[PDB]
């Protein structure tokens, strides 16, 4: 089997990406971030604390004949963003694109917080890490495509986000129109429960790419691009007038300049990230201090391959035995 669906920034800014998600019988269809940075498929639903719900679209397992509750199961979820969601769990239905999972654990929110509440085009999260990071208690849950893999006509699927646009999510095969050039595979370490790889180096605008090993996840949950202080202020150095401001909490840089591509190795393949990618816009309305799309990952823990790089790139995540990650131009 295979399944394709559209996924659309939720913002001017492509803050994050909604994919529609078809839960239940009938379906109930709510607009879901596929997160490959975390592994829990939770929703807004009949159970969400009222004060909570702000224009969300919910899950109602009471109205679904094929939810059945998973009894004695609770998850609870934090963010590397501070953000955090809990509630309880239910089994049923779910397709994406045409691709369905029967028996698929669907969270169900009791509880979020404010972040999430106050995004009213996010209806929940569909998680596509590794199922070692699912949060449910006391029997962990498998993800959406951990559970549709060996149905899958191969036991891949693909992120092509758009810039500013629509992309595309497909599971179980790789369009070969949807790439220029030839797919790099790289290297992928399970052991963080991530898509974890080692990017072989960088390079700032028209200048020379400096090889040098760093490791980091492919996480499509998050916004920016995280790299090491060093390759940020590199970065950033060529921004005439950007600085790192800790009030407004990373770089900033003048809304009147024109920023630099940013190139990242994958094995001996490059992939451009245009400069527009790395403009988020005023710090608030009217400002002329625009946020930069390239922070320093010092104090996450980890670097962060988020939308600004991801969406440069075709890139398939490789859900075979031995899990790899490949990157295309497109």
């Amino acid at each position: 089997s295979t399944g394709s669906a559209t996924t659309t920034p939720i913002d001017s800014l492509d803050d994050a990406y909604i994919t529609p998600v078809q839960i239940g019988t009938p379906a109930q269809t709510l607009n879901l971030d596929f997160d490959t940075g975390s592994s829990d498929l939770w929703v807004f639903s009949s159970e969400t604390t009222a004060s909570e719900v702000d224009g969300q679209t919910i899950y109602t397992p009471s109205k679904s004949t094929t939810a059945k509750l998973l009894s004695g199961a609770t998850w609870s979820i934090s963010y590397g963003d501070g953000s955090s969601s809990s509630g309880d769990v239910y089994t049923d239905t779910v397709s994406v694109g045409g691709l369905t999972v029967t028996g698929q654990a669907v969270e169900s929110a009791k509880k979020v917080s404010s972040s999430f509440t106050e995004d009213s085009t996010i209806d929940g999260l569909l998680g596509l890490a590794f199922s070692t990071l699912n949060t449910v208690s006391p029997t962990q849950q498998k993800t959406f495509f951990d559970n549709a893999k060996a149905s899958l006509d191969s036991p891949v699927f693909t992120a092509d986000l758009g810039y500013h646009a629509p992309g595309t999510y497909n599971f179980g095969f790789i369009d070969t129109t949807a790439y220029t050039g030839s797919i790099t595979y790289t290297a992928v370490s399970t052991k963080q429960g991530f898509w974890e790889w080692t990017s072989t180096g960088y390079a700032v605008g028209s200048g020379t790419f400096k090889s040098t090993s760093i490791d980091g996840i492919a996480d499509t949950g998050t916004t920016l691009l995280y790299l090491p202080a060093t390759v940020v202020s590199a970065y950033w150095a060529q921004v005439s007038g950007a600085k790192s401001s800790s009030s407004v909490g990373g770089y900033v840089f003048p809304c009147s300049a024109t920023l630099p591509s940013f190139t990242f190795g994958v094995g001996s393949a490059r992939i451009v990230i245009p400069g527009d990618y790395i403009d988020f816009g005023p710090i608030s309305t009217g400002s002329s201090s625009c946020f930069g799309g390239i922070q320093s990952s010092a104090g996450i823990g980890i670097n962060i391959f988020g939308d600004v790089a991801l969406k440069a790139a075709f890139v398939v995540f490789n859900g075979a035995t031995t899990p790899t990650l490949g990157f295309a131009s497109k």
